[PDB]
């Protein structure tokens, strides 16, 4: 009962950028929002041309980020497309 849904963001967030030190994580995210605050360069799919790249530190079968950070890379992502 004790509080309720919505901290995800702590998940990515905390991961993404718990240490940083030598880990892929949000510190691209940055980049990522940076260069697409608002996914507006998703869709054709100018997102995982930057991304695969950056996958490929640490994203080959999902271990970069699992998280908030799906929710948000995905909120977009997999919210994109439409009217």
């Amino acid at each position: 009962m004790a509080c309720k849904v919505k901290a995800e963001l702590e998940a990515a967030f905390k991961k993404l950028d718990a240490n940083g030190d030598g880990y892929v994580t949000a510190l691209e995210l940055q980049t990522f929002m940076v260069t697409l605050d608002a996914y507006k360069a998703l869709s054709k799919d100018k997102v995982k041309e930057a991304s695969a790249k950056l996958i490929k530190m640490a994203d080959k079968n999902s271990d970069g980020k699992i998280s908030k950070e799906e929710f948000l890379n995905a909120n977009a992502e997999l919210l994109c497309q439409l009217k």
